[PDB]
């Protein structure tokens, strides 16, 4: 392939969609987890080859990650950026949380960004080039009120990466993370009852800068850490979060 | 509710244990200690301690075990005035060799232990509207670990989890707070890092900015700041104890 | 209506590729000092240019005042603004002087301290904006070698940080970036890099194992500047080979 | 012999505290400006006291000079050494000047620099000793209402890491704590805590719902000064209630 290739791991919610856009405006070809007729379509009129993969979006075994991994290079025969994102919110006070609330949230919040670093990371080596973003939490970076057990587990998850990164720095592949609170999108709205548009101004008002994120800004701000042209900077991390982190 | 300050010191098998519990009775507390030696519990006995040993709970391997130990607390004493575990076994290797299962190995003992400690010590404290918690975590869960990626990661963990405990609970009073080492002389340590050998063992201390091991004993008595009643106004607290290797 | 950026000093370091980086975004421009064979590039890339001369030190509240004066002045409007300042300064702490720890804090924390003093009342007035204050790597950890520089470039990021909390309500954004291991004249000077041994020996300890570039480092940068990305404010991120 | 501790400050905050808490630890004593009750207090718990006066301001590398000499010319050893210094100075960065950065990088950074710059030396050749910098738990995090206090407490922290990552080879240890809401004069008029309605106020930003004590704050402080721990350096630990 003359192109780069990006593995965008789950392409159904969230930033999914917009990574996958700004792929295509930056001259990416796309391997996509469970992308949507319509968005296939977008993206091909913008120029850019998708190939979706279904199925292992949960990146919920490392065989799902594999298989990610594995159909950039049987269709291309290279991956150049990999980004994915996972877990789900868990609140609740300590003292009222269990042990299998703890462990629930640990595998959708670290095995899953474990599992796909185990795939990606030996498919970049090998070509001693690659960017790879982990979107984390930023739930993980401070005391998150009524998510303890939450905060707990994004903080292994940015920590792996940093390791992660520190150990194949060498190699000129690149591992970043970033983590968002107070984001425009469904599973957070009917979380946080932000669908009310009274409440949606309550919890704007715990925000530093008074407002949700959209998908559309965070997307952008996410190709400084994969779309090739910044490709000095490993082990971060860094909040999109409104100022709250 | 008995007059002298209570102290749980989880497990005195091996590491800082015994020398934690030396260091309570020294400052007039009675005891509930896992799985001391005789040899322990006469030796703080002496030193005017009243000691209350717990069998196979060490490992906090369920709530049930670590409710166990605050019980045996409130059973003998009817008060538990500080509490401080450690947990969890050092895991190496290269992170593309390793596997799902020991990222599950290492959150059971690093993560696990200390989440079960807190949700059975917390409520008891809470009640109480006193108490001062210490979960020893690992200076490995404050930056990068070569050699340790899945240690580092899941340690971290622990260390974010009492962060959250302490700003949760911080309005009753009570204190929990976390510190981590490395480079510590002790047979675990040693037995792992190749220490034993005495060429490996110098090389070892030639890394480390303070150039040597650390001991037990002077760790112990830094505990203390974070347990021994004498300082109460500080919370959600890491520190390292790694000869400024962090 | 195309956007503003000012760009405080296009003489060294990144200032000429982020004016770069700019002018392809569309943008019109205010630059510290542009060379004219910069000018002319800009110009040709269809930005308007305000140069500034003399200023690009922000040596004083009135240096700062002047390039955010420019902006309105000529546009009416500044929508994105930049700055680096400060000299790199080596040397044991036992070896060191109070003197060089003043010369240092004037460098690294007043000059950012001057630049946001200026510009941040514009923005915040517009209830929009971008600041990017690039201050060091060195500023996030200990820093063998750089005691006196690393400790000021902490202040420099933790103003940043303060500077955000502060405005965030207003919409406008200050973030902190800080390199190490950069290949530009400067830096080569202080680290005796030009020396190719020392060059080899300063590769090793950067954990990408290479120098970063000028181009590479303004492309990072728009990500705080370009208007692209705004729900991030009060960050501090290393740009340093994987070093902080 | 007994240990020696070099208290820089007696007269205000954590000062005469600290001194008890180090003749209870069985060490003789340097202070800056002791009352003579306090040099009473001290004797009777069996310390020898060598006052120093004048110079608790840390105000010129001669001041830090003068107390680390006064530890040498009595006792011939100093074990450990302790300082504060510093003011609180709030109001918005939109507001604030130069000159305000300016005064409080001299009380909360060539302060401390002086006292590291002078002690140092004289612990790493006898290859042993505990300094602890009380520097503030504002350089921990943004802090609202004290930008620019909260900027250059940073940079002393960041100096106190520095300092101690060039000398753990040595033995030498050196730590920062930093607090905040502890109940002492200044504090309770800098605040109008003296009110106690205002006193709620201030407490209700506190995670623990209280201020700090003195006597507490110097039982902490022995963790890095009274030679029972030496393995650690570089630490920066806040008391502040959870705050930070």
């Amino acid at each position: 392939s003359n192109r780069p290739v990006a593995l965008v791991s789950d392409t159904r919610y969230y930033v999914g969609p917009d990574l996958a856009r700004r792929f295509a405006e930056k001259g990416f070809d796309l391997v996509l987890g469970d992308p949507s007729p319509n968005l296939v379509s977008e993206l091909e009129s913008m120029g850019a080859r998708i190939v979706p993969v279904t199925g292992h979006s949960d990146l919920s075994s490392p065989e799902s990650a594999q298989a990610q991994a594995d159909a950039a290079l049987s269709a291309f025969g290279r991956l150049d950026s990999a980004v994915m994102f996972s877990g789900q919110i868990v609140t609740g006070r300590f003292v009222n949380s269990t042990i299998d609330q703890l462990r629930q949230v640990f595998v959708g919040c670290v095995e899953a960004p474990y599992n796909f670093m185990r795939a990606v990371v030996p498919v970049m080596t090998e070509r001693e080039a690659g960017q790879i973003l982990i979107i984390t939490s930023a739930s993980g970076a401070r005391p998150t009120p009524g998510a303890p057990l939450y905060s707990s587990v994004r903080a292994a998850a940015t920590m792996l990466v940093k390791n992660v990164a520190d150990e194949v720095a060498r190699t000129g592949v690149q591992v970043n993370a970033v983590g968002t609170n107070f984001m425009d999108f469904p599973a957070f709205l009917k979380a946080s009852g932000a669908n009310d548009p009274e409440v949606r101004a309550k919890i704007e008002s715990q925000v530093p800068m008074r407002r949700l994120g959209t998908m559309e800004e965070f997307s952008a701000f996410c190709m400084a850490f994969l779309d090739g042209s910044s490709r000095f900077t490993t082990g971060q991390f860094v909040a999109y979060a409104g100022g709250w982190a």
